[PDB]
């Protein structure tokens, strides 16, 4: 017998086999299910995956709530119309510990997983579940964690997943800053000279014209501007995170630590 | 594309036998999967008779040999490679669909994302191959996702495996229900296996100590253990050109628990450059 489910209110399952129940009758009734992850602390950023998915036509929202080894969230989410909310806890999502788990392609090791090796092992992990419980029609991330996106991309195909990834341009503040639950650690002068990671972008996108070294220059020169900006890296790569082209498409990507405080931002970089 | 209901239907493409897969889904067939490296023999038909009789049964037997669970030099040139028979014998046994994918369809980006199991695989089978089930569970993860069965069929005969089957379904919660099926042994015991193509007549003859071996120890455990543990030497000792490669009784989950009333025990043995598996039930004290 399925769980109960309430059309249009926040339905809340913290069991991996009830939301997989929901979920399967639902689909069969005709909805398309949309899966979006999140860590909770929920922000503005989290939302527009929210609204996202919400326009698909047909959609119930699953929104999961999960920290890798509240009751604001779940108002939000209310507010939001989500219909089901996944909260599952560890022992619920680890009940034989780690055992079988992801192993990432070469990716992995860079950029993001310079300082954190074996950080995206245990994100594309707990992405594989949340995929295999839910079984969504598409599933949501945000821009802001690019390099999350393409591994994500990198996980569905190789292992012929079925479902949709969607990306979700970055939402920022009025300055331009990326959302994210860390900025609120930024004391005045940090979160004054954090402005540098966005702008260093945008200036770099437009220089793009002049070409690549340019935009890296231009870049590099805001972040040279600022600071307290410890830059960990500045690289311009192709949209699937290899070696830049010599023209066409690719992405910039800047991390940065500000006091104890680890920022990533990156943007889209069209070359000539 | 295309499907003859009561035909076998060969695809080779993934996006085709998962839509043909997903439509058969959709009009409420349920779909079977039986994973196998060709060279069909009677132990492979009995995991496809078992999947036949679920009723609404639809069979896909998927048929695809590695460059990731074999581990060089070497080996995987040496697998024996008979596509024509096994389809034949598919369409004797009355299976709609094969699924004979290419490497390249199956590994077009070459090995990126892989399944890492758990420390199971390093050990038994793993010891020496420590590469060996990543390989395998990464094409039965992918097997998996293209084919979407209810059910998926693998034989007890290789026993590790079988259980790190279990431990990717349960630990990456995939849902299919894993369905082991008995080993299907020769008249004098020896369990079928593509290999024991590989045994000359006096090998042939030798092996059957693998088998005679299981079945003492499973009889003499009713003195224990140890005694049922030693039996299987006594017969692998008396086997003449049979090396022991390993001999060990485990929990049923070969996990990392002590082993209580139930166990499996498993041996492997060369016989010159054959290496053969076989494992069996044993009952401590009952
Ligand atoms: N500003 C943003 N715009 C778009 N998506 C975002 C934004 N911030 C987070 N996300 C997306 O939300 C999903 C959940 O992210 P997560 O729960 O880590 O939050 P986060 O703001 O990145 O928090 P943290 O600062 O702790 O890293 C991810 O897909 C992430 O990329
Ligand atoms: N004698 C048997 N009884 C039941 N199942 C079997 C038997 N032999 C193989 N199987 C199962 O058939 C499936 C496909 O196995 P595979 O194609 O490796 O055949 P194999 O006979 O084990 O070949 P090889 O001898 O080359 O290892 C696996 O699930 C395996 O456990
Ligand atoms: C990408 N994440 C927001 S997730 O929900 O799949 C996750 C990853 C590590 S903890 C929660
Ligand atoms: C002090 N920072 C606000 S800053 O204005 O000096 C700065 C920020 C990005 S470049 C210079
Ligand atoms: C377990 N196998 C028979 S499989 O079809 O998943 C496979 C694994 C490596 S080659 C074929
Ligand atoms: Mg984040
Ligand atoms: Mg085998």
């Amino acid at each position: 017998a399925i769980p109960a489910f309430h059309p249009g209110e926040l339905n809340v399952y913290s069991a991996p086999g009830d939301v997989a129940d929901v979920s399967r009758a639902l689909r069969l009734t005709g909805r398309r299910v949309m899966l979006v992850p999140t860590m909770g602390a929920l922000h503005e950023g989290h939302l527009a995956l929210v609204r996202a998915a919400k326009r698909v036509p047909g959609s119930v929202v699953v929104v999961s709530i999960f920290v890798n080894p509240p009751d604001d969230d779940l108002a939000q989410l209310r507010a939001e119309g989500v219909e089901i909310a996944f909260t599952p806890t560890t022992a619920a999502m680890y009940p034989d510990g780690l055992r079988t788990t992801v192993q990432p392609g070469p990716l992995a090791a860079e950029l993001e997983g310079g300082p954190r090796p074996t950080h995206f092992a245990g994100v594309l992990t707990v992405v594989l579940k949340l995929l295999q419980i839910v079984r969504p029609d598409r599933v949501f991330f945000g821009e802001k964690d690019y390099q999350q996106l393409v591994l994500i991309r990198q996980l569905v195909a190789d292992f012929n997943l079925d479902v949709a990834v969607v990306g979700v341009p970055t939402v920022r503040e009025a300055d331009g800053l990326a959302m994210s639950s860390r900025n609120r650690y930024l004391d005045p002068a940090q979160r004054a000279a954090a402005v540098a990671l966005s702008a260093a972008l945008t200036a770099a996108a437009h220089a793009a014209t002049a070409g690549a070294q340019a935009a890296l220059d231009a870049a590099r020169a805001v972040l040279d501007a600022a600071p307290g900006v410890a830059v960990d890296y500045l690289e311009l790569r192709d949209i699937g995170l290899g070696p830049m082209p010599l023209n066409g498409s690719g992405r910039l990507l800047v991390a940065a630590r500000l006091g104890t405080t680890r920022l990533l931002d990156n943007i889209a970089i069209e070359i000539g």
